[PDB]
């Protein structure tokens, strides 16, 4: 039985007028996108913010991630540059489908990683950098800091409500953290601290797919999670069970629990609710962004 897509979620493309500002914006987007968990939002054309983080010192370690740990039941982190973890990932890429990586259909991917993600006689391994600080690496964003130079066609983006270096923080401290990814590369489900709002732009490369969960369900997908999870991970606290929760949308969906997908490309913003678990993994060599905010 092969994977079965999740409809897709809501996506949004503001004018100028309603681009304001996030917060303004994703009130009034509310009554929808808090019933599918996640949506994308996608700025208006002429908005084209340039990437600026220092790519030539950009040298991070990228953690080291087996698709199917769970399903198995040695691998440590090589540093990379920013280039030459680009030229790995997109030799994977093109090896394991055996043609340009810019020729693999999303769904090829989206169909694969699930399918080796519960295959017990292929084991793939893959590396991404994620939970980054901005502060040590630079954001991708053009930032007031004197630390790099801002252009005069810059300084709209340093200054604009859409820099997620401009997001409000302080609930009644925090930066933007980024991601380096590549094919296959995921991330688990999981909520956010103090059920905060979560914010994600892609700056460039290969689209990042998303899978969401509405808050009125969280209850049900925890309940799934824990009747399904392995025995000696069911009574762990939920920040670390959720190190290790993997499970296929279609599993959430035949138990009942709504789950919505989108494929974020670059330039895109995404952003998931309170209590939206929401699940994913990148078709790609990207980059991205991404920051906790209140409202
Ligand atoms: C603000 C911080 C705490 C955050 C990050 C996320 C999140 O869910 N993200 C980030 C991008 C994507 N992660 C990846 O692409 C990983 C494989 C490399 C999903 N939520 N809050
Ligand atoms: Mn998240």
């Amino acid at each position: 039985a092969e994977f079965v897509p999740p409809p897709e979620c809501p996506v949004f493309e503001p004018s100028w007028e309603e681009f304001t500002d996030p917060l303004s914006f994703i009130g009034r987007i509310r009554p929808l996108a808090e019933k599918t968990g996640i949506c994308k939002i996608r700025p208006p054309k002429d908005w084209q913010p340039p990437f600026a983080c220092e790519v030539k010192s950009f040298r991070f370690t990228p953690r080291v991630q087996r698709l199917n740990e769970l399903e198995a039941m040695f691998g440590f982190e090589r540093e990379y540059t920013l280039q030459s973890f680009g030229e790995m990932a997109d030799n994977f890429k093109s090896d394991y489908f055996n043609m340009p990586v810019h020729m693999v259909p999303t769904e090829l991917v989206e169909k694969e990683f699930w399918r080796l993600v519960s295959s017990i006689e292929e084991d793939v391994i893959v590396e991404y950098g994620a939970d980054i600080s901005s502060k040590d690496f630079g954001s991708g964003f053009p930032v007031k800091d004197g630390r790099r130079k801002i252009l005069p066609e810059e300084e709209e983006y340093a200054l604009s409500g859409w820099n997620l270096n401009n997001m409000p923080v302080l609930e009644q401290m925090k930066v933007p953290w980024l991601y380096v990814g590549m094919c296959f590369s995921s991330f688990c489900w999981h909520i956010e601290d103090h059920w905060s709002y979560s914010i994600n732009y892609l700056h460039w490369g290969e689209p990042k797919t998303w899978y969401g969960v509405p808050s009125h369900a969280a209850e049900q997908l925890e309940e799934v999670m824990r009747e399904l999870a392995p025995e000696l991970f069911e009574s762990q606290p939920d920040l670390l069970h959720q190190l290790v929760t993997i499970m296929n949308p279609n599993v959430l969906m035949e138990h009942g629990v709504p789950v919505y997908r989108t494929n974020q490309c670059a330039g895109e913003f995404v952003v998931t609710f309170p209590r939206a678990y929401h699940s994913g993994f990148n078709q790609g060599y990207n980059f991205a962004e991404a920051v906790n905010f209140c409202t």
